[PDB]
Order: C-alpha cells, then sequence, then structure tokens
C-alpha cells in the first residue's frame, strides 16, 4: 500500500516514528490525532503530511511517561483541550503593550489577557515544562500555546466565562510557592485569640479585602459565636500577595501596588481591564492602552510586591 512517513507525539519534543497507510484516517491508526490543534482524526494522509508532528493520546506506556512529565497531568481529556483551543488562540494577536505581551480581544479573552498581563510583573516559576516553555515564548510575543495551555489547565473552553482569582489559582498551583508561608491571628472578644498558618498558593491569596494595609490593621469576619472576629496578618514571606474581592469601587493609587484587575458585569458576563503602576497607571484592555494619574473603578484583584513582613500588633 501507499504510505507516508510521519511523527506521532504528545510534548512535541520526543518524536515517533510512523508509516501511515494513505487510505486510513489517521484515527483508524492513532486514535484521536491533532496537526497544530486541527483535528485530522478523521482525515486521510495528505503527501504533504509526511515528515510533519502530529499530537496523539497517549495509547502506550511510553506516551503516558513522556505526557505526565511534560504536562504534570493525567486528565484523559486534556490533550483534546488543549488542541481544540490551540486550534482557535493560534489566530489571537499578541502585542506588545508598554513592554508586556497582551492580547487582543476575542471571545472572552479578557481575563486571560490580565491573567497574562499580571504573570509578567510577579516573581513566579512553573513547575511543568509545558508552561516553562510556553510561558518563555508568550513573554517574547508567540502565547498562543500559553493561552491553549491556561485554557486546558482551567477546564475552559475558548469563549467560556473565565474568573481571575480562579485563573490565577490554577496557575499558582503549578507554580513552585513552597518558600511562601503566612500567619494569621484572629481576635474575637468571647472566644479569645486563634493564630493559624498557610504555605503554599493559600500563603499569598485572600479573598475578602483588596487593600494590603487593611489586612495588616484587621478585618472583620463572622465567628461561630456570632460575635464579629477581627482577622489579621501576624506574618509574610513570598515575592507577592494577591488581594481580592467581590467587585467594588476602588481607588488605586499610584506607587501603593503592582498590577490589578477590574472587571465590568455581573456572574454571567462582563468583561476585565488590567491596571499597572509604573511611572504613571496604565489601563491594559486587550490591545488598547489609556493612561491616568489617578485610578477609581470596580477592582477585583490587587498584587502587591513583598519579601518579609512581621507585624508589631501584640
Ligand atoms: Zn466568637
Amino acid at each position: 500500500v501507499r504510505t507516508i512517513k510521519v511523527f506521532t507525539t504528545v510534548d512535541n519534543i520526543n518524536l515517533h516514528t510512523q508509516v501511515v497507510d494513505m487510505s486510513m484516517t489517521y484515527g483508524q491508526q492513532f486514535g484521536p490525532t491533532y496537526l497544530d490543534g486541527a483535528d485530522v482524526t478523521k482525515i486521510k494522509p495528505h503527501n504533504s503530511h509526511e515528515g510533519k508532528t502530529f499530537y496523539v493520546l497517549p495509547n502506550d506506556d511510553t506516551l503516558r511517561v513522556e505526557a505526565f512529565e511534560y504536562y504534570h497531568t493525567t486528565d484523559p481529556s486534556f490533550l483534546g483541550r488543549y488542541m481544540s483551543a490551540l486550534n482557535h488562540t493560534k489566530k489571537w494577536k499578541y502585542p506588545q503593550v508598554n513592554g508586556l505581551t497582551s492580547i487582543k480581544w476575542a471571545d472572552n479573552n479578557s481575563y486571560l489577557a490580565t491573567a497574562l498581563l499580571t504573570l509578567q510583573q510577579i516573581e513566579l516559576k512553573f513547575n511543568p515544562p509545558a508552561l516553562q516553555d510556553a510561558y518563555y515564548r508568550a513573554r517574547a510575543g508567540e502565547a498562543a500555546n500559553f493561552c491553549a495551555l491556561i485554557l486546558a489547565y482551567c477546564n475552559k473552553t475558548v469563549g467560556e466565562l473565565g474568573d481571575v482569582r480562579e485563573t490565577m489559582s490554577y496557575l499558582f498551583q503549578h507554580a513552585n510557592l513552597d518558600s511562601c508561608k503566612r500567619v494569621l491571628n484572629v481576635v474575637c472578644k468571647t472566644c479569645g485569640q486563634q493564630q493559624t498558618t498557610l504555605k503554599g498558593v493559600e500563603a499569598v491569596m485572600y479573598m475578602g479585602t483588596l487593600s494590603y494595609e487593611q489586612f495588616k490593621k484587621g478585618v472583620q469576619i463572622p465567628c461561630t459565636c456570632g460575635k464579629q472576629a477581627t482577622k489579621y496578618l501576624v506574618q509574610q514571606e513570598s515575592p507577592f500577595v494577591m488581594m481580592s474581592a467581590p467587585p467594588a469601587q476602588y481607588e488605586l493609587k499610584h506607587g501603593t501596588f503592582t498590577c490589578a484587575s477590574e472587571y465590568t458585569g455581573n456572574y454571567q458576563c462582563g468583561h476585565y481591564k488590567h491596571i499597572t503602576s509604573k511611572e504613571t497607571l496604565y489601563c491594559i484592555d486587550g490591545a488598547l492602552l489609556t493612561k491616568s494619574s489617578e485610578y477609581k473603578g470596580p477592582i477585583t484583584d490587587v498584587f502587591y510586591k513583598e519579601n518579609s513582613y512581621t507585624t508589631t500588633i501584640k
């Protein structure tokens, strides 16, 4: 029979030679098969396909190991979701806005833009080689693979409404934050004190208030007895912190933060904007850039720099 030589892969680094029957679909021979994101499972090999690399599902022990070592996941549908998203993100545009790689608007991708812009302003190293490799290229302007990966890891399809706080959570889970530590103390006038220690992702994220200073002074939270307890920051050790809260009018002053995310909309429909504090305040809305000395808007996430902090409260 007529045949061509193609290479299969799961990480696009380790190739596996294959002789394919041109009279059979790639699916009949390899299972679900993708070419640069396009699903060729039901397609038959072309002559132009000779020597090209195709993605396939891990169908043998060797591919299973290569897939995990690269992506750090054994979700059976991961590759399918990564390839489906890549077919869209590879068409997106990734301009350099104020020295940072952004994303031109498309398919409700605003949350990915501000997520990507935030990454380029905080110290963070990913663990999965897939994210390492893709993030390095996103920084250089080719973020199509990185975005497809963020969609795949976060179990989001192109066009789906996404949450920045949730998205950052997944990415931080795939990053080295083992050196991060946080100590809190909850004071209830009826139940006394109660210190708590957090590590890793839970050490750099808080949901309730946007102000890092107010976190140090104290924030009101419900106690089981019915009173309102006061939780404040005892000790922090991390290169950054993420403060989040439900969208609410909030003033971002120049020089008091690294960057933030604005959200306009509701739980079913909205748009994200990015605000970064450099020589002045810049608002990056995908490919759009505006500046101002003062900013006030519906802020939902604020990122601050950090190294080591210890409270003076006693
Ligand atoms: Zn109490």
